[PDB]
């Protein structure tokens, strides 16, 4: 199998956190931002993730990606209950946390910003869609205020290190992403059961958090 993503693509890490999950081997390739004739080739249209099948299909969706991979060899993984607080939770900040996110991976450097052309690219698509980037970067202060007041009330739902509501669940796949991209955001002030968790899942998906570039 292989799997076409962006390295900051949150869709890209849910489909990333299975192979991980059951140590299942894939070719990960990054493409560049700006590349619309790749995924329109594969799926015919440009999005990532795509997955290539052994068979040499290609199939898109995030969600249909893990649910295939975790079927593969009859045992999935994903067994567990979803929880209707984490559901409302991942709501209300997925309604901003791209105000903090979106300027920040424009700056960084990843694979798929690699030339000038595919970062101007997402500089330019994204600006149009979610606002000037100097104009987020400037409310970083009271959106980062914002993050850590939602990741206190987080913090009182993570049931355990290793999984959100006690047994692994889509709740994993829909939750890390966030809190792995939100490593990027210098500022952010952590609480503890947020961090253990997101620690193991990184651990346990061998996706790298991104401490190391945060600004
Ligand atoms: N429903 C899709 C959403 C995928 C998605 O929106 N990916 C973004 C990147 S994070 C992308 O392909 N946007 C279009 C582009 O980059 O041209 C899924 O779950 O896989």
């Amino acid at each position: 199998m292989k799997l076409y993503i962006y390295d900051h693509c949150p869709y890209c890490l849910k489909a990333r956190m299975i192979f991980g999950l059951k140590n299942i081997p894939v070719e990960l390739h990054v493409l560049l931002n700006d590349d619309a004739e790749t995924p329109t080739r594969m799926v015919g249209q440009k999005q990532v993730p795509i997955l290539q099948k052994d068979d040499s299909r290609y199939m898109p969706e995030s969600m249909d990606i893990v649910h295939y991979v975790d079927k593969l060899d009859g045992k999935p993984l994903l067994t567990g209950k979803r929880s209707p607080a984490i559901e409302e939770w991942l709501r209300k900040v997925n309604g901003y946390a791209n105000k903090l996110l979106l300027p920040r991976f424009a700056k960084s450097a990843f694979d798929e910003f690699s030339t000038p052309a595919a970062r101007k690219y997402f500089v330019d698509k994204k600006e149009a869609s979610a606002g000037n980037f100097a104009d987020l970067l400037a409310h970083s202060d009271g959106l980062i205020k914002n993050i850590s007041d939602d990741l206190r009330a987080l913090d009182k739902l993570i049931v355990k290190p290793n999984a959100v509501n006690g047994e692994l669940s889509e709740d994993d796949i829909q939750l890390f992403p966030l809190l792995r991209n939100l490593t990027l955001v210098a500022g952010i002030n952590w609480p503890s059961r947020v961090a253990d968790y997101r620690d193991n899942m990184a651990k346990q998906t061998q996706i790298n958090l991104l401490s190391s570039m945060a600004i």
